[PDB]
């Protein structure tokens, strides 16, 4: 995992349980507490996933849980340390950008694979949203989506309508209903 995003991990799991439980996290698997992570460092994703059972035992929380909580205050963190890619105007044409931006990184980023996002217009107030990972982050795709709406300050409904694992991929479809229409009909 690319220190970009982990970095915005440790500091929002701070601001969510506190400095004491992150600390402990941190030393019971090896690192500094106080370890700065760069951008384009590379994280083992297991040290990762040992930090986020640490969080859990120490906050008596499911760990999926804290995935969401994560999911949701993430959008604020991350946005705030890479503002280049949250300029927009619309939370629509954002959501519709970013296979593209992931793929992006992808191919240009050595290390990273970020997950297919793949959106779809399906009326005229709503997209399919498809989350489609070698990874499992279900929970922190639907917390960082629900983040999402908060920043552009425009309401949304998510719905999960589809889950499940095929051929080695993690899958999970949801349908985001915005508050007011986004999208109108034209002739082909
Ligand atoms: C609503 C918008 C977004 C969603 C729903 C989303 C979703 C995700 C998720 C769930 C992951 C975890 C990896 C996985 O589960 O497979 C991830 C990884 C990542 N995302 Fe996003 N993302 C969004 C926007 C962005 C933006 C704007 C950037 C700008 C750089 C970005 C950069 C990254 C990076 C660098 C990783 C780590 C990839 C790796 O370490 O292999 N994401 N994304």
């Amino acid at each position: 995992m690319k220190g970009t995003i982990v970095g915005t991990w440790i500091k929002t799991l701070r601001d969510l349980y506190g400095n004491d439980v992150v600390d402990e996290s941190l030393k019971s698997v090896g690192w500094e507490p106080d370890r700065v992570i760069t951008p384009l460092e590379d994280i083992d994703d297991d040290e990762v996933r040992r930090i986020f059972a640490k969080v859990s035992e120490k906050t008596g929380k499911n760990v999926n849980e804290i995935w969401r909580e994560v999911g949701r205050q993430n959008f604020k963190t991350f946005s705030e340390w890479f503002p280049s890619y949250f300029a927009g105007r619309r939370l629509v044409n954002f959501l519709m950008m970013m296979d593209e931006v992931h793929l992006q990184l992808t191919k240009m980023i050595k290390g990273a694979t970020p997950p297919r996002l793949i959106a779809k217009p399906v009326a005229k107030d709503a997209i399919e949203m498809e989350y489609v990972s070698k990874r499992k982050m279900y929970d922190y795709f639907l917390g960082f989506i629900e983040g999402s709406s908060k920043f552009f300050k425009e309401e949304i409904s998510v719905e999960e309508v589809e889950r499940g694992e095929k051929d080695g991929f993690s899958r999970l479809k949801v349908r985001i209903k915005f508050k007011n229409p986004v999208f109108e009909y034209k002739k082909n």
